């Protein structure tokens, strides 16, 4: 038994002496809330930390940060021994000194700038011989214990004096640098990063297991994403956290060699990593190495591609090397590389969402000190087209602005800077706004994927439609047991038709938010570009991106916008079928029905929609969104007024009754006009900060009905023709 | 404190001995409109100029032209020391001669063509050892002081006689050529040029600051524009 062995895993808190344990873990080992333990690992070394309460990690695993993982020489997946230590122990004299690998540039006091704001009111239990890292001064510097009283009996106390000599010492090869790349340095990638964690955990941490079994290990991992997403960061972090010898192979570095030298350089890079097993061979750019799809210009290019292909599939076990290649675009790769044995496991790393970029900002700003009025929530929202490298550049530029506001008048003309100035240099929002306005996003044209923040509370009315949407996309994904028993497959998608500006997009986004799945949206111009550009082959890429991002919903806005541009029911001498809808149907028919992917079709002119899409099998479920009723319009305003401060004066119920033929869009622009009037009257009166009732009274003058009465009749007759519930309404069984 | 340190910046006027200062800058240092100062920089050298009134530059910076920046061996972003000099000082005999790097092609009188239309009705305070540049004759030729009365006490006066030998002298590597490319030689580019000024001011003027910090410096700047816009001019001027 020996219930003291726990699985080491990454922590969540950014502190130093923190251990995250579940309630039953301390309840089994008679451990309390505010106690200390003694973690013991390999190489005859121990560590003293503080246990904390957790409820998310696991049942029998320990969450330990990178700062303390390097102290015990224990990586992820290894096992350690934990035991309580209720013995009283105080600190008297702690002597520490940093290592010269990171102190080059520090001048002045070292206690007041790094130790005082870290050791006081913390009661961090230090251990003689441990390496702890502290952050501050827009950098990261650690410290090393060289001589102290024999451990245990080392706990920082307010009445403990600290003195240091001043010169640093050199480190050894036993410990790794804390400034390197780790799992805690990656943000905005959780679904993709977890797959890579679980994919290479066995062959790297346990190389001897695969040598004794017939299981084929994954020999190739291809990474996607626009340049700057962080593929190299993830590749280096996996190697640095799994104990594998990382070997970086740059793209242009090999191609820059002469004729025949590139072959030797690429070939010598494989057995070198094979000897240092386990190892990970990473390729920076692979589209620039093997673009053997359309280029095929030059014998040396083909020779390099063939050499790479030969060295790729020729890894018949031997070592335990895993090759992870990175590229920019999936189609820009040689198809011969995707053969089974060279590159079979495929990983697509997308642009982080709003909740992902905040983690990147927290990672990139953890070394510097910010002011109280600095919030990263608005920065992530305002930066919705940027990538991982974009935000690091934004942070660097924002940090540079603060230096410019103090270097000019202080004029520290010294060979090295002091640590007592940079700590006080707090970056404010004004520094970030200057850099945000000039940073050009590198990721704007390709489709962005989210899991939208809009929920059911933002949608007013449409209660009949909500239950229907929560009936076909949430039941097969949560309770499939009642589906395979009947032997019938679920629906492939549902089409939305009705008057424009009623919520055709809000329902699709809310159903994605509730189901916790990705959301891909295609607008009208996006569909029209591939028609006018005479290139309909881009549907396959959209469907592939949706498939491997499962679960996800495939939303097509105004699907009839391609038939409206060429007439409609009659139009020109052609019919109601074109190349883009052709390719969409072709890719939907061959789409995997067992996957969690879903397709949402939105249209405002259902009379011109091709019937070929509407058969049972592609899009059979049709839900009509009518104009909001009296109590449906009230909820629209109750949901739209949650952002702007409006007092109790404005009567929303009375406004809904007068707005009879008003769609959802008109009620939004009414509030927009009222708030614009409020802003204008505030600015004009500045030469008050609340929305009054006469604002809406004047804004109601220009209340234009976007939907007239002529199309209402057409929509209603179309709905009743497609429903056809008459005749069989009184159909009953005799006995 | 020591309120005598000012930030050196480019000037606006195309004159020679002109210092642009704000009203509070002279109001703090008890300096008037028509007075002279003594600018001191690095390498144990000084410079005498005339302060002027300005209202646009800054609160605590000094605007100094390229002609006087090379005299003190001070570039943009550096700091200097300014102090008033109300002592009376007149000129008696100023001996100057140009450098052969730019005089190849000049023949005849040198005073009437370059010094007379520059020194008269100007009262420019010269300093022994300074290199001042004058424009004229569809070119630019400067002059060098080789031997004169020990500075101070060098101010051009109408009753001051000037004679010159005629042969020039060679320059050294301490000073830079005034015919080179500078910030004053770029025109029509203010928004773009300011971004490049502020982008590389830190890593170039203070190389040791980035070596002691984790901030990533900009390693690459791409320039656009149709051929002939002046990208090479800006690139050479920044360096
Ligand atoms: N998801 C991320 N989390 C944290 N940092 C990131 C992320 N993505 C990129 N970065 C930062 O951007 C910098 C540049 O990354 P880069 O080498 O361009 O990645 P790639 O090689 O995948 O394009 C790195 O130093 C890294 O710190
Ligand atoms: N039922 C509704 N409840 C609340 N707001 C709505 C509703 N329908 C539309 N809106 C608002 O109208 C705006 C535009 O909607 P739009 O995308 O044109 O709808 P559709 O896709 O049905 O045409 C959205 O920002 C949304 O906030
Ligand atoms: N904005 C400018 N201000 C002053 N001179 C300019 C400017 N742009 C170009 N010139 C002049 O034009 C000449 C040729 O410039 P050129 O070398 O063609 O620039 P680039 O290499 O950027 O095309 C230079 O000698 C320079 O003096």
């Amino acid at each position: 038994n020996r219930p003291n062995r726990l699985i080491v895993d990454e922590a969540i808190n950014e502190d130093n002496s923190v251990v995250s344990l579940s309630q039953p873990k301390m309840d089994e080992l008679q451990l309390f809330r505010g106690d200390t333990v003694l973690l013991k690992g390999k190489k005859r070394r121990e560590a003293v930390c503080i246990v904390l309460s957790d409820d998310t990690c696991s049942d029998e695993k320990i969450r330990m940060n990178r700062v303390v993982r390097n102290n015990l020489r224990v990586r992820l997946g290894d096992v350690i021994s934990i035991q309580p230590c209720p013995d009283v122990k105080y600190g008297k004299r702690i002597h520490v000194l940093p290592i010269d690998d990171t102190v080059e540039g520090i001048t002045g006091n070292l206690f007041e700038v790094y130790l005082k704001p870290y050791f006081l009111e913390a009661y961090r239990p230090i251990r003689k011989g441990d390496i702890f890292l502290v952050r501050g001064g827009m950098r990261a510097v650690e410290f090393k214990v060289v001589e102290t009283d024999p451990s245990p009996y080392c706990i920082v106390a307010p009445d403990t004096v600290i003195h240091c000599e001043g010169e640093p010492i050199k480190r050894e090869d036993e410990e790794e640098s804390l400034n390197e790349v780790g799992y805690d340095d990656i943000g905005g990638c959780r679904k993709q990063l977890a797959q890579i964690k679980e994919m290479v955990e066995l062959p790297l941490r346990h190389p001897a297991l695969f040598k004794a079994i017939g299981v084929k290990p994954p020999r190739g991992i291809l990474l996607y994403g626009p340049p700057g997403t962080g593929k190299t960061l993830i590749a280096r972090a996996v190697a640095n956290e799994t104990g594998a010898f990382f070997f970086l192979i740059n793209g242009p570095e090999i191609m820059s060699k002469l004729a025949g030298e590139s072959e030797s350089n690429l070939r010598k890079a494989f057995e070198e990593a094979e000897k240092n097993a386990p190892a990970i061979i990473f390729i920076d750019e692979l589209d620039a190495i093997a673009p053997k799809r359309e280029k095929t210009h030059g014998e040396v290019e083909r020779r390099i591609v063939s050499q790479l292909l030969t060295l790729m599939d020729g890894l018949k076990q031997r070592a335990h090397v895993i090759v992870m290649a990175a590229t920019n675009r999936p189609n820009s790769i040689d198809p011969a590389l995707r053969r089974f044995g060279r590159f079979d496991r495929e990983v697509d790393i997308g642009i982080p969402d709003a909740t992902g970029r905040l983690e990147i900002l927290q990672i990139h700003t953890k070394n510097m000190k910010l002011a109280d009025d600095v919030d990263l929530e608005q920065v992530a929202n305002e930066t919705h087209g940027h990538v991982g490298a974009d935000l690091a550049a934004l942070c660097s530029e924002a940090a540079l602005q603060a230096i410019r506001k103090k270097m000019d008048l202080i004029d520290l003309e010294d060979e090295t800077i002091d640590a007592e100035v940079m700590n006080s240099l707090a970056v404010t929002m004004d520094d970030f706004r200057w850099a945000l306005s000039q940073s050009n996003p590198s990721a704007l044209r390709e489709t962005v994927v989210e899991v939208p923040q809009v929920t059911w509370e933002d949608i007013g009315g449409l209660e009949d439609v909500k239950r229907e949407l929560q009936e076909l996309v949430q039941y097969p994904v949560e309770h499939p047991d009642k589906f395979l028993k009947f032997g019938m497959t679920p629906s492939k998608g549902v089409l939305f038709y009705g008057p424009p500006g009623c919520g055709k997009t809000l329902l699709a986004k809310a159903i994605a938010n509730e189901c916790q799945a990705n959301f891909i949206s295609i607008k009208g111009p996006e569909l029209l570009t591939m028609w006018f550009g005479e290139s309909e082959a881009n549907v396959r890429e959209i469907f592939d991106k949706a498939r491997q991002a499962a679960p996800c919903v495939l939303f097509f806005d105004e699907l009839d916008s391609i038939a409206k541009a060429r007439g409609g029911n009659i139009g020109n001498g052609g019919g109601a079928a074109d190349r883009v809808i052709n390719q969409i149907l072709t890719e939907m028919d061959g789409m995997s029905t067992k996957k969690n992917v879903f397709i949402i079709g939105a249209t405002n002119r259902p009379d011109i929609i091709d019937p070929a899409i509407l058969r049972p099998g592609r899009l059979d479920q049709l839900i009509y969104i009518p104009l909001p009723d009296e109590k449906s319009r009230v909820a629209i305003l109750k949901a739209n007024l949650r952002k702007s401060p409006v007092a109790k004066d404005v009567d929303l119920e009375f406004l809904a009754k007068m707005t009879n033929g008003f769609s959802g869009a008109d009620l939004t622009e009414i509030c927009q006009r009222a708030c614009k009037l409020a802003i204008r009257e505030s600015i004009e009166s500045e030469i008050v900060p609340e929305i009054r009732r006469d604002h809406f009274e004047e804004a109601m003058r220009f209340a234009r009905r976007s939907v007239s009465d002529n199309d209402i009749r057409k929509y209603e007759m179309f709905a009743q023709t497609l429903q056809q519930s008459r005749g069989f309404g009184s159909f009953r069984f005799p006995s």
